[PDB]
């Protein structure tokens, strides 16, 4: 296959489906990347998060740099390698991360200071080290390094943190094109900020433009603005990113959420939703999501959900993982997780058929309808 | 199959190996028994244990009559149909826990009251109650309901509990007889007392000869009496109970214990070792156990064991695990956990092979050698 090629099948509206050929492997859009956040996704081998239908996972930069190594990982023969995940593998910049998860961050135009939130140890990332780190774990889609912007932001601070994110998305975009065997084997995506700010949102559009990406995502926007406020920004954001390229909707899991993304433009998609849910016990059916634990499962012998093909729904009843989950118990999380990323893969499989077959409107208007 | 039938194959010393027939499938002997502690062997899906290569597994009493309920999991189909294991199952009593774990326990000749380590609600446990609660979980191979006399022990003490528990074994024996379905398809094994005394063993031994049974458990060997003690007291113990009748040894699961365990007559074996040792970071290998948390491990990219054939040692490295358990990932326990149940079905594996062939006592021999 190609280093990198998004090709689009079929539209509806402002969505689109088909495929982006990787090296490691094709990922079908919309796509949802389920989160290895160190190096694992949440209490599932390799091969049964490639069993639920994912084609790809989401690799967290800022913990990789912290508990085993970025060099550690090379060495050891880079992060597929090391999990056992052979397929493509989508890395964050890192830069989000310090900004909520670190301590005593020292923020300035060369890039962030920070004491890790587990040795207290300081590092200094940039746009060139996080370029580096994503390459030394052998990441296939590379993400800018950039500046989350805080919400609410004012116009001004927007701006400011906006042109700065543009500033570094040049670097980001110079360092990743020194290194060879990054360039050619890797993609690379930049990141719109901008805030609700339309104005600022065309501005940072058209700079990633200029600058020249694979791939565009719509950043910015997990930050507790409400879905409605999402949709709305989305509305007018997606459209200035360049149609021909993936986009992808950062740090946006919930299924409501994914499906209304999508009919607004939106490739991609990843969240730690599914994973969590895992363990607090909520789990999605396509009546709207449950929480295992509740009494009223304590006897239910149907499957989490009564449609879903998942090897859990085949296997257990939800009184067998009510009992798991309120006793603390490993498989209770390994099972609802499974079920949960097998959930939102059947999820996507249905968006893209439904967009494939011209009929997704319909099949947004009758899932809210049962969903909700 | 048959309700019950156990067959020796060969023979070595006072070493035996062959089978034991049951509805549920055939248990090659001798046996290790994963153990499911709240209806779940740790981390592991009911299809890996099998993948393992277990035979059977042992489900505790205490706890599910507490956390689930005995007759919840009846209503819900039974433990087999609840976990997804449809082997055989072995539960203890529920006696010895209910000694350890529990809280206010008020003993008399009736059975014991205890206040759960939960809720705090009491529970009056008998030899009656235990045997039922058994049947209500499916259980295959049935425990009389005894008392785990404590180490060290007086004479005096030793022999008033064993006689108690010679009683308490009569009782088991004919409250299994009443129930039809119960003492038509599943067995009942006996478990012989009397702690380090030679003359208590006998008598218990007798006793429970006299009752008669379908297998025989050496108990109170799992005090903390030191191997050696140990071995003193299977010396002369195991030829007391029946030879046509399997000899399980309760609570015991270190490797040189089991071989050593094998040579003095015991054919079945049950221990959480192999769990625990999965969180805890302990990995057993024919060069000894180690610990995978030790620093030595962070760059080691050969699987745990050089020989071991389990999924774990074919796909993941020293260095993955490593990094898993000292980052408390969920998936760290799930192969470190395979890896040692998959370790400890290849040593029975291996003891049966060896006895099979008449070069047992040399497989010992060169266990050690190499494993200390
Ligand atoms: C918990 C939600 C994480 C979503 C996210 N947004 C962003 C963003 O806007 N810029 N860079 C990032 O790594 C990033 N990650
Ligand atoms: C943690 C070690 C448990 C071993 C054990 N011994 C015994 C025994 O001697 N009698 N009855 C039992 O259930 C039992 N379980
Ligand atoms: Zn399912
Ligand atoms: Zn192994």
């Amino acid at each position: 296959r190609p280093r990198f090629s998004f090709s689009i099948a079929a539209r509806e509206g402002k969505a689109r489906t088909g495929t982006i050929e990787m090296k490691r492997g094709v990922i079908r859009t919309p796509a949802f990347m389920p989160v290895g956040t160190a190096a694992t996704v949440k209490a599932l081998k390799p091969e049964t998060v490639r069993a639920t239908g994912a084609d790809i996972i989401l690799g967290n930069t800022y913990h990789l740099m912290l508990r085993p190594g970025a060099e550690r990982i090379a060495k050891l023969g880079g992060l597929h390698s090391f999990m056992g995940w052979d397929r493509p593998i989508l890395t964050d910049s890192g830069g989000y991360q310090v900004m909520s998860l670190s301590s005593l961050t020292k923020q300035s135009e060369e890039g962030v200071t920070f004491k890790s939130h587990l040795d207290g140890s300081r590092h200094m990332l940039s746009p060139e080290r996080s370029i580096e780190i994503q390459h030394l774990l052998g990441s296939d889609i590379v993400m800018a390094f950039d500046e989350c912007t805080p919400y609410p932001a004012t116009p001004s601070r927007a701006a400011s943190s906006m042109e700065r994110s543009m500033r570094w998305a040049k670097r980001s975009r110079d360092a990743f094109d020194s290194r060879k065997e990054q360039a050619e084997n890797a993609a690379l995506f930049g990141i719109q900020q901008g805030s609700v700010f339309e104005n600022l949102r065309q501005q940072s559009a058209d700079a990633l433009a200029e600058i020249g990406f694979d791939g565009y995502a719509v950043g910015g926007l997990a930050v507790g603005e409400g879905q409605d406020e999402m949709f709305r920004v989305l509305d007018f954001s997606v459209p200035m990113l360049p149609d021909d390229k993936p986009h992808y909707l950062m740090g946006v899991g919930k299924p409501d959420d994914i499906v209304g993304a999508v009919e607004r433009g939106i490739d991609m998609f990843d969240c730690v939703l599914p994973t969590r849910s895992g363990r607090n016990g909520q789990a999605f059916t396509w009546d709207g999501p449950i929480n295992i634990r509740n009494a009223r499962f304590s006897e239910d012998l149907k499957p989490l959900d009564s449609e879903c093909h998942c090897a859990v729904c085949q296997k257990w009843s939800r009184a067998y993982i009510h009992h798991l989950i309120r006793a603390g118990e490993i498989l209770g999380a390994m099972l609802m997780t499974e079920h949960n990323i097998a959930f939102y893969q059947q999820l996507m499989q249905k968006i893209r058929d439904s967009i494939s077959e011209g009929r997704f409107s319909q099949f947004a208007q009758d899932f809210r309808a049962r969903y909700f």
